[PDB]
Protein backbone atom coordinates (compact mmCIF):
# COMPACT_ATOMS: atom_id res chain seq x y z
CA UNK A 1 0.00 0.00 0.00
CA UNK A 2 2.76 2.76 0.83
CA UNK A 3 5.13 1.67 -2.27
CA UNK A 4 1.77 2.88 -4.37
CA UNK A 5 1.00 6.39 -2.37
CA UNK A 6 4.77 7.26 -2.75
CA UNK A 7 4.75 6.20 -6.21
CA UNK A 8 1.65 8.94 -6.17
CA UNK A 9 3.49 11.46 -4.25
CA UNK A 10 6.71 11.09 -6.66
CA UNK A 11 4.88 11.41 -10.07
CA UNK A 12 3.89 14.87 -9.29
CA UNK A 13 6.65 16.56 -8.64
CA UNK A 14 9.07 15.34 -11.54
CA UNK A 15 6.61 14.17 -14.76
CA UNK A 16 5.24 16.30 -16.82
CA UNK A 17 1.44 16.49 -17.95
CA UNK A 18 1.28 16.20 -21.89
CA UNK A 19 -1.87 18.06 -21.95
CA UNK A 20 0.38 21.12 -20.48
CA UNK A 21 3.20 20.46 -22.82
CA UNK A 22 1.75 19.83 -26.29
CA UNK A 23 -0.14 23.14 -25.43
CA UNK A 24 3.53 24.97 -24.88
CA UNK A 25 5.31 23.21 -27.52
CA UNK A 26 2.25 24.12 -30.22
CA UNK A 27 2.34 27.66 -28.37
CA UNK A 28 6.28 27.92 -29.95
CA UNK A 29 5.61 26.35 -33.15
CA UNK A 30 3.58 29.58 -34.05
CA UNK A 31 5.99 32.42 -32.19
CA UNK A 32 8.51 30.65 -34.29
CA UNK A 33 7.30 31.06 -37.76
CA UNK A 34 5.88 34.84 -36.80
CA UNK A 35 9.33 35.18 -35.62
CA UNK A 36 11.33 34.40 -38.68
CA UNK A 37 8.64 36.35 -41.37
CA UNK A 38 9.20 39.62 -38.95
CA UNK A 39 13.30 39.35 -38.98
CA UNK A 40 12.87 38.32 -42.89
CA UNK A 41 11.15 41.75 -43.35
CA UNK A 42 12.87 43.54 -41.25
CA UNK A 43 15.93 43.29 -42.47
CA UNK A 44 15.50 44.73 -45.93
CA UNK A 45 14.43 48.06 -44.34
CA UNK A 46 17.05 49.97 -45.13
CA UNK A 47 16.64 49.74 -49.13
CA UNK A 48 14.46 52.66 -48.62
CA UNK A 49 18.18 54.76 -48.48
CA UNK A 50 18.18 53.44 -52.03
CA UNK A 51 15.06 55.08 -53.78
CA UNK A 52 16.76 58.76 -52.59
CA UNK A 53 19.24 58.16 -55.37
CA UNK A 54 21.88 56.09 -53.73
CA UNK B 1 18.74 44.50 -23.99
CA UNK B 2 21.39 47.25 -23.44
CA UNK B 3 23.48 46.43 -26.12
CA UNK B 4 20.41 47.63 -28.25
CA UNK B 5 19.27 50.27 -26.61
CA UNK B 6 23.53 51.27 -26.65
CA UNK B 7 23.36 50.99 -30.51
CA UNK B 8 20.74 53.20 -31.00
CA UNK B 9 22.52 56.07 -28.63
CA UNK B 10 25.78 55.60 -30.65
CA UNK B 11 23.63 55.97 -34.13
CA UNK B 12 21.95 59.23 -33.45
CA UNK B 13 25.75 60.74 -32.73
CA UNK B 14 27.71 59.72 -36.15
CA UNK B 15 25.65 58.34 -38.43
CA UNK B 16 23.91 60.18 -41.11
CA UNK B 17 20.26 60.91 -41.92
CA UNK B 18 20.15 60.33 -45.87
CA UNK B 19 16.72 62.13 -46.05
CA UNK B 20 19.08 65.29 -44.70
CA UNK B 21 22.19 64.56 -46.90
CA UNK B 22 20.39 64.06 -49.92
CA UNK B 23 18.65 67.38 -50.10
CA UNK B 24 22.15 68.71 -49.57
CA UNK B 25 23.57 67.36 -52.16
CA UNK B 26 21.08 68.62 -54.77
CA UNK B 27 21.10 72.46 -52.85
CA UNK B 28 24.55 72.37 -53.76
CA UNK B 29 24.66 71.00 -57.59
CA UNK B 30 22.56 73.74 -58.83
CA UNK B 31 24.63 76.37 -56.73
CA UNK B 32 27.52 74.65 -58.75
CA UNK B 33 25.93 75.16 -62.64
CA UNK B 34 24.70 78.85 -61.03
CA UNK B 35 28.18 79.73 -59.96
CA UNK B 36 29.63 78.60 -63.21
CA UNK B 37 27.72 80.35 -65.27
CA UNK B 38 27.74 83.54 -63.10
CA UNK B 39 31.81 83.14 -63.01
CA UNK B 40 31.98 82.71 -67.26
CA UNK B 41 29.62 85.92 -67.80
CA UNK B 42 31.28 88.05 -65.04
CA UNK B 43 34.64 87.66 -66.69
CA UNK B 44 33.54 89.15 -69.92
CA UNK B 45 32.47 92.15 -68.15
CA UNK B 46 36.01 93.92 -69.15
CA UNK B 47 35.09 93.72 -72.71
CA UNK B 48 33.71 96.88 -73.08
CA UNK B 49 36.36 98.52 -73.21
CA UNK B 50 37.04 97.53 -76.58
CA UNK B 51 34.06 99.14 -77.84
CA UNK B 52 35.52 102.56 -76.48
CA UNK B 53 37.89 102.69 -79.24
CA UNK B 54 40.68 100.57 -78.47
Amino acid sequence: NTQANVADAKSRIVDVDFAKETSAMTKYQVLQQTGSAMLAQANQLPQVALSLLG
